């Protein structure tokens, strides 16, 4: 589907964030079929972030997916045009965030393209992403369903960012996917297991990091 | 605070609901002290637009509130440079809207300028968004509370979109309204009653709309 | 309607919070058509309660709002037999209860009669509610709208818990009023605006307090 | 832990949906160590039920998980002496219910005991609920969390219930559960799949149905 085993890709957000404006702008290589990606990123515009960059990290691509043979991949039958994804973020505080992005292959190039938008507010200032006390989030398990009469995916995912002090912060997380073209093959619904890892890479340069995530497809375990 | 009896505006919103990206356009009249306003918008880009117009309204001041003088008004306040706004808007069925409003008075042409940005996805293909099947917002209270040390306020409103079937369609509003300036004074809490309502304006051409609005504030009715 | 101008009422809430039973009777003096109440609460069972006493306060009657006479009184309509209501109540951070009342006129005693079940859970051990550190809910705006064809009520609330260090914690009120027997009449939308306070008067025997209510139903001020 | 390969079960729920007052009782027969029931249903009071039965299904046990030797067992390891839960259920369409449910092993009668109380509201008249329109929950991933310094656990499931019309209907469930003596041994957190199954067994003297349940423990699927 204009596909390689490996591939670059490159990422452009701008957004906003209790009426702080950022941009940010990235670079990573993938393994499509193993479904695994690393990528750095660069605070552009609006460095240093007021707020934990955690909170951006599913910001910035399900085509990095390990899909067993007989589950259909929605994301890589809509390559090489690819999809776009729109998604809300509730946090058990208040706080509400949305994302959109477009994603492209570019086969001259073997090199995927993400252009997100990312806006979110009500973060108390006193919370946990306000004042930066978060590390990373958990491992989690997304549950992937087919709208059948309108060729879309829907994802839901309650999401668990862990605390420096060791707690647990909330945050529910449901997505709309949908391929540039309509499908001819829609999948049943299934799961998707990730690992998500941000590793700081900030110097006196940038605000700076790195992402590293981990997805792979699953039927129901049960007969 | 460079503000008169009547005053004209003007409205610039872009936004993005369900994937359909759109620019609206508009100017009207307003007196800041009755707390009342009539606007006129036009769709320019993105039109006809395939959702209600009704989830754009209030994403358009409360400046136009009418204050007793023993409430402090944080919106007169801190003008004539003016304020920001953000606000949530959680509906029954799962969708979810941002809007951002940047609001600034120029005392030269006794007019204020909003400028706007709407995010919104998880529309239900066939629900009264999408199908366009709402009339009017019904009259509403929101609470107006202080955030102690931070000088800026919270609105919380729970507002119902009546439908052409006569039923209603529930949407939660959470607001953070911050003055550009620090504030010398600040409210205790207090309510607004709003009453908003939309008239099609509509050619063969174009996709155009009025709204009025009249706020009023009060304290609680219990002494 | 067997209601007169002061009457007596009785309390009986049987519940479970956290998985701690309890069992709270009480009685107390009002004034239907004034809108007044004051009741006196004691815990005969599960005392003294690990939790805060201000989540029971909503738990032990509308019949107590002063209605206009251009509103109709659903309530007050709907006695002697009476009416039921069940709620739920959504706390910010996550804690669930639900409430349900059965009301009931005794003419021969001029008493109105309550029995209640309130269940409650997930509440924080580290909390406001488990560590009791609340004084009072802050008075409020409820919107009351008739069900087409059920001869029901929707009430919807959103209500704060005030702390002791002067902090404010939101729970979200959801409540179904349904009268005992067909109305002939139902009221159009309308707003109900509460004041109710807690005084302690626990003793060297028994967890007990005091609760006084003031509700006067309005209509929209905007007409 | 007083557990054997196969054993019996006895149900006694008590409860109150929209209203409507029920006594169920059931018996069964289980694999703990499979991960594996069947138990049959008897409507014994209020019967036959208004609402769907499905809404009850989940209200009757975590003994029953087949589990890797390598996570910490906090369900089998609270036996003989058993464990009890607490859940709250919000519904997509408004309605709340709360469940509570004590488990105790009969060591002499090679017996799992189960005592519920099944409390719900706002289940809408027009709804899949009310109007019987639902056939099975979807096979499910909980997630299961230990909480540092209480000796508690909290899952957290977002459920589906299927409809007639091939629709699907939304449910959060959040649970805390709570082992009758203090544990020795905590486990990480973990999943839980599960697939729950129903079929109406009624005749013309009782409302009657058997539900098999299949659930299984699992760590993260990433390394």
């Amino acid at each position: 589907h204009g596909l390689k085993e490996e591939m670059t890709m490159k990422y452009h957000m701008e957004g906003c964030v209790n009426g702080h404006k950022f941009v940010i702008t990235g670079e990573g290589i993938g393994y499509p079929f193993k479904g695994k990606q690393t990528i750095n990123l660069c605070v552009i515009e609006g460095g240093p972030l007021p707020f934990s960059e955690d909170i951006l990290s599913a910001g910035f691509d399900r085509i990095f997916t390990e899909y067993p043979q007989d589950i259909v991949d929605y994301f890589k039958n809509s390559c090489p045009a690819g999809y776009t994804w729109g998604r809300s973020f509730l946090f058990e505080d208040g706080a509400v965030c949305i994302c959109n992005v477009d994603i492209t292959v570019s086969v001259k190039e073997n090199c995927i393209y993400h252009k997100s938008i990312f806006n979110g507010m009500n973060f108390p200032a006193d919370g946990p992403v306000m004042k930066k006390m978060t590390t990373n989030w958990e491992a989690s398990c997304e549950k992937i369903m087919p709208v059948p009469k309108q060729g879309i995916l829907k994802g839901d995912v309650s999401m668990y960012l862990l605390l420096k002090d060791g707690g647990r912060y909330r945050c529910q997380f449901d997505t709309v996917y949908k391929a540039k073209s309509v499908p001819s093959k829609m999948p049943e619904w299934h799961f998707i297991q990730h690992k998500l890892l941000r590793e700081d890479r900030s110097d006196a340069k940038n605000q700076k990091w790195q992402l590293t995530e981990h997805a792979i497809a699953f039927p129901s375990a049960l007969a």
